[PDB]
């Protein structure tokens, strides 16, 4: 019942530190989690948020949803087939998604019982003391101890969970938690919310429709996917509305109510209504540390509830540290992994490194999908005298061929323009979230728009469009947009 | 006329210095081609062979070939509809093939038109003299002349020209060139070579192919795509092999005659025949300078045909430049590009720049494709004393699902071990020619592999396994190969 490390939460963060530890530094550790595999009651289990109802389901439903418009785009190229024989077995997709998930849910277990030192413990982990970890049966405090583990570093990895506004018939909603479980695709669904979780579901559902179904997307501001590009912003919503999905901006749900037929009746603070079979509230999660009992050793939560962190992700507790959505930063798997990673090699390795927050590249498997890495200009524009804005905006060959001469590619580059240091890249099309990866590593290096467009590009790809852009589009100069400098 | 200078070639290169000396630094530019639009007889005209019968229509009708895949993958994300209704109707995509290369041809003339100081003729240009250019009816030189171009500065870029084997029936094979202008698809079909000419085209006729069609391609070595990461180089074969095309390797074309219902016969030097619709010979390009009556002014060509140039692309006669193909290099298009800016800049702009061949990314759109820059291990580990390779190869999980298990994505870093310095990164899989545009830019950049694994991943993606290796696969030390 002793441990080097004890971490509480089997996600993308815990099992990188878990795993880390003991393979690299040959050290005896302990992971907890509520559940070995995907799906109700908890959802998130054995691999994580990602692995069971994140990233990694999401990824092979919103692949499933491309398929609408393959199918549609390939008669533009000469394919033929019988229009009215195609349907979008939902079912089919549940089930082969299930099997994938559990997969990687046993993948897992065989990782934990085939690494010496590696040890899983199910059930619910919460701070004791200082150095012990109590597992208990359920969420409650007051449930039984199946375990009371010693632990010379404790790590918070137990990730996030969404959020549910208090509104009158809540109970007649889902989150994603439940999407991911839908025993049929609803003809009409309301996805609320503007971020990507919303935006992917919205996308998700418009291709497994039943005929006659409607996609609407509501969001409570003026303009979805918030911290994203401008440009990109208001392209993904006209690119989202030009494929079916109707978005209602300056809206919220101020109560859901059951018709008889069970379907629906959401009435918004406008007083709008709206029918739907589904409702999917997507408008936040929040880190989950209720369960970890965090008063028993005082561990210090930020304003907004996320535990506070140094840059080394120690809590104010010496040996308790936390990576991951639970401190209520950047919510990715990669994030939390590199924090994991960086932790392990800090305390274990004796060699400190800290994740750079900076210059993180992520996407929105929207269709068509958003590839990101680096500054939005607005952001760019309050932190440096000259900014330059480089930009290609183009619907590409194939899509006036395809027939979806909706589907505008959008390529910006952010720089300082004193220096000609990119700040950030900006990507909406088919392939963006490829295209960024590497750009990642070119912001890492300090890249300037020289070093861009002295490289040969790759020909004919969307990505070449990086290395041809030579001239501003315009500036931002102390923080005044101008198309010429003075 | 007179002009600052004349460029024999309206492609590529040509078009990039014609109008970067026109519009960049004033100069009078006249530029000559032998056609204002794609196809038979001359098959590359204005806007060159990546316009005409290259890059652009070859993409094209790939993205076309790789609806075959996503019907049938669409399955196993729960898509059902009539199978048996399924048909790839070649004539539509060759359609809209010609009709996007064409605007393309009416654009560039529009160019033209609204560009003042940059001038297109119509017709074969040669070299009367060093500072006269000849535009003649055909690439005759006893033909008709219908221009002379004085010029203080030539520019040769007129590319390069499918390689036909001089063998018997060689009349009865095609090249790239008139695989575009097939009226219909081949329902047995033999590509000769192993390039990506022959890769590419292998796939868009697997996918076009008729009821009961077959796709053959063959190859004189032993393993396709010499020049290729030698791993992708395997799976690349697997790969196709798995899509239903015959891979025959160490086999060549002796001869081709006519069955009498007029499909082809072929022998291999091997003894095994062949019936085929089509033979489609790619197994190589060659400069195209025969036509330049470069013997008027004495310009330096290799044994091949290939004007010889200094790295600023200056030929042994003052005045007188090549850029892309014709030079005998590099064949891709950005390259050629990239030649006639640096020329301009040098030659027009006293900015001197020369061209760097190295760590050029590149793509072979293959189905599935490859992505690719700097050196292959076997290059790197003559060069470098210890060279690393991290390598990960494994089927992604949408493929799993798709039904299309064989689809392995391997992605290979290639290191100077004594710094970490990435040498060479090789890709194969959905997406890899989009994921190494941004490789390029790393590698002009000095990165290391620290560089990329420090690199935070975007997840899920093909790419964020470049940022996940931490550890070499293997070595070489001092050429010798060590696990
Ligand atoms: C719908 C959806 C889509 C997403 N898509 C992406 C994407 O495409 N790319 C991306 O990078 N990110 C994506 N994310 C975010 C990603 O899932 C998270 O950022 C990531 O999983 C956070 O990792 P973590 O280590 O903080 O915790 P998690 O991976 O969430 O792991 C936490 C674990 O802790 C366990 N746990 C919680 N409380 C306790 C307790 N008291 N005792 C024991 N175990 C406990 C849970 O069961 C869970 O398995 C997505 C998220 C969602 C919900
Ligand atoms: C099937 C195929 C696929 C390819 N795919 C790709 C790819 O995906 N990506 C890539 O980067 N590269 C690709 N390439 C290579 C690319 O097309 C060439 O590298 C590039 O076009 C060379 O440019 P250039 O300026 O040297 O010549 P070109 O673009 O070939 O232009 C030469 C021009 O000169 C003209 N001409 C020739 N002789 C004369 C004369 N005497 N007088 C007047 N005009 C003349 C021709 O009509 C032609 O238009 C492909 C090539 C082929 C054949
Ligand atoms: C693509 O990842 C996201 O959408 C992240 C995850 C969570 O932290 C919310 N979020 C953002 O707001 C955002 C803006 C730009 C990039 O990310
Ligand atoms: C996609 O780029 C290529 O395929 C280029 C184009 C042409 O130059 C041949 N080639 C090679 O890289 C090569 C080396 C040895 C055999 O082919
Ligand atoms: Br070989
Ligand atoms: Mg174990
Ligand atoms: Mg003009």
């Amino acid at each position: 019942k002793a441990f080097d490390l004890v971490v509480i939460g089997a996600g993308s963060g815990g099992l990188e530190a878990g795993w880390n530890a003991a393979t690299l530094y040959g050290k005896r550790v302990a992971v907890v989690d509520v559940q070995t595999s995907h799906g109700p009651p908890f959802y998130a289990a054995l691999g994580g948020t990602c692995v069971n109802v994140g990233c990694v389901p999401k990824k092979l439903m919103v692949t499933g949803a491309q398929y609408m418009d393959h199918l549609r785009e390939s008669a533009g190229f000469g394919w033929e087939f019988d229009g009215s024989s195609v349907k979008a077995n939902w079912k089919k997709l549940i089930a082969a998604k299930n099997e994938a998930v559990l997969d990687i849910n046993k993948s897992y277990e065989g990782m934990f019982n085939d690494t010496e030192g590696l040890d899983f413990f199910l059930g619910w982990g919460s701070l004791e003391s200082k150095n012990v970890v109590v597992v208990r049966e359920t969420a409650d405090p007051k449930s039984a101890v199946k375990e009371r583990l010693q632990a010379d570093h404790i790590l918070l990895a137990t990730g996030s969970w969404p959020q549910m506004p208090a509104i009158p018939g809540i109970e007649h909603c889902i989150s994603s938690n439940e999407a991911f479980y839908l025993p049929e695709p609803p003809r009409r669904v309301l996805t609320v919310g503007g971020g990507f979780i919303s935006v992917e579901f919205a996308g998700i559902f418009n291709a497994y429709k039943p005929p006659g179904g409607k996609v609407t997307l509501c969001y409570r501001n003026n303009l979805i996917l918030r911290g994203f590009d401008e440009t990109i912003r208001e392209e993904v919503t006209k690119q989202l509305t030009a494929n079916g999905i109707e978005i209602m901006t300056n809206e919220n749900p101020a109560k859901v109510s059951l018709n008889t037929d069970g379907s629906k009746h959401v009435t918004f603070e406008s007083g709008k209504t709206l029918d739907v079979d589904v409702v999917m509230m997507a408008i936040g999660r929040i880190p989950r540390t209720n369960d970890l009992q965090l008063g028993n050793v005082g561990v210090k939560l930020t304003p907004k509830g996320g535990v506070q962190v140094d840059e080394f992700s120690r809590t104010n507790v010496p040996n308790i540290y936390a990576i991951g959505d639970i401190t209520d930063r950047l919510m990715l798997t990669p994030v939390a992994i590199n924090e994991g990673a960086a932790l392990v090699d800090t305390v274990f390795g004796n060699k400190p490194r800290k994740t750079d927050h900076t210059r993180v590249a992520s996407a929105v498997f929207s269709i068509p999908p958003i590839g990101t890495c680096g500054l939005i200009e607005e952001v760019a524009a309050k932190e440096f005298e000259k900014v330059a804005v480089y930009m290609s905006s183009f619907t590409p060959l194939m899509h006036n061929i395809s027939g979806s001469k909706y589907k505008k590619f959008v390529a910006k580059i952010v720089t300082n323009h004193s220096d000609g240091t990119v700040l950030g890249v900006h990507l909406l099309g088919d392939g963006a979230p490829e295209i960024i990866q590497a750009v990642g590593v070119c912001l890492r290096l300090n890249a300037k728009i020289s070093d861009f467009y002295n490289t040969i590009g790759v020909h004919p790809t969307s990505a070449e469009e990086l290395c041809s852009m030579r001239t501003p589009s315009y500036y931002y100069v102390k923080g005044e947009k101008m198309e010429k400098l003075p």
